[PDB]
Parts: structure tokens; sequence; C-alpha cells
RNA sequence: UCUGAGAGUUUGAUCCUGGCUCAGGAUUAACGCUGGCGGCAUGCCUAAUACAUGCAAGUCGAUCGAAAGUAGUAAU
């Protein structure tokens, strides 16, 4: 049940020797709402073929996501170009306080409570890039234990 | 135990810098349309401009002389 939601449908065009070749570009986010989420951008002469190719690309590149108590473990800033997205842990109940492309990514990943603010640009591809970068740099409290030789997070 | 939502807009199309505008609240508010009632609260932001008229700090005869009024033949 990998649900998918369009996050942007732009109208790109090149110029030839007379006229304008117009192709639709779609940005689809696919997520199983259990820890797997990917993004795919595709271009085609028509929306249906563009959507099919974008979903195919998105399903080809699926990253693995870990959730802690339904939220994000530690506050993180994802950077991608000039877009910086701040994610902050939230108590169980606030809901997803995100909006736009980031909100779509968080819902499709599985996370519930999440504090976000877009501190940079409003271009959907870079915000999604920043969101995925922020979520992928996250450190579990068990990897640092193997690293720092602590006691499975114990004080 | 706190705790943050974005979008539109330069270009044939894209990214960035960057300004403008909008989605939310708020007031000692005014205007247009309309208009039934009740519980709370507010009500010259301007000319510290000029003001009719009527009210807004008096009280004690158990401090004191006198006066006045009513009863009383008078004293009282
Ligand atoms: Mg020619
Ligand atoms: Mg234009
Ligand atoms: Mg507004």
């Amino acid at each position: 049940e990998f649900e998918e939601r369009i996050v942007k449908l732009k109208r790109i065009s090149k110029t030839t020797k007379g006229g304008r070749n117009m192709r639709f570009s779609v940005l689809v986010v696919v997520g199983n709402r259990k820890g797997k989420i990917g993004y795919g951008i595709a271009k085609a002469l028509e929306v249906p073929n563009a959507i099919k190719k974008a979903i195919k690309a998105a399903h080809n590149s699926l990253h693995t996501i870990e959730i802690h108590k339904g939220s994000i473990y530690h506050e993180v800033i994802g950077r991608s170009g000039a877009s910086r997205v701040l994610l902050k842990p939230a108590p169980q109940g606030t809901g997803i306080i995100a909006g736009g492309a980031i909100r779509a990514i968080i819902e499709l990943a599985g996370y519930s409570d999440i504090y976000t603010k877009n501190l940079g640009r409003n271009t959907p591809i870079n915000m999604i890039h920043a969101t995925m970068d922020g979520i992928l740099k996250q450190l579990s409290p068990r990897r640092v234990a193997i690293l720092r030789n602590k006691n499975l997070n114990e004080l």
C-alpha cells in the first residue's frame, strides 16, 4: 500500500526552430507509512506518462526510515542548496505541524508528531531534498552506543 | 515541564539573490448594508477650545451670646 501524492506539477518548455516544445513535470512522493519513502521527478509530453515514469523512478530509489515513539529523535537541520529545513522532536499529540512539500514527506514516511519550519527557499525539490537529507543524517541511540561503548543508551 | 505551517509574483523554461502582496490575530475604532433579545465590559483618541443653565463639602445648640416660633398666668 505505497500511497503516492503529487507535490508539484510544473510546465517546462524548450524552444525549437518555431514553436515551443511543452512537457509536464511531476514530483511524486511514495510512502508505505511504515518507514519506506522515496521521491521521483519525471518529464513527459502528457501528465499520465509523466506520472508513471515519476512513480517508477520514486519506487526505484526507496530509503529506509526509523521512527522513535512516532516522532523524530533529535532536532536536525537539513541543507540542500539554499533551502534549510528545521525538524524538531514533538510530544505525542501535536500532530504534524508541517506544511507543503515537507508535510507530504513526513506523512508519507510514517512520522506523526513533528515540528518543522522552512528557513530557506520555497522550491519543492530542494525542500524535499533538505527534508530527506535531515532525516537521513539522523543518529539512532543504539549506533552511538556501539560507537561510544556505552550501555545501549543507558545514562 | 516549553516549543515554530505557507503561497502568489522577474524568465521561452530553470536555479539563486531580492522587494511587494496574501492566508492569522487585535483596537477607546469609524463608514456602507442590514438588524430581535438577554448576561458582562467599554464609550471626545480632536479644540489643556469657549461655555448658557441646574447640582458636585460640609458638620456640631452636649462650645457661646442673641434672635425667632410654638405652648404656658408666670417661673419656664
Ligand atoms: Mg529559422
Ligand atoms: Mg513570465
Ligand atoms: Mg491577513
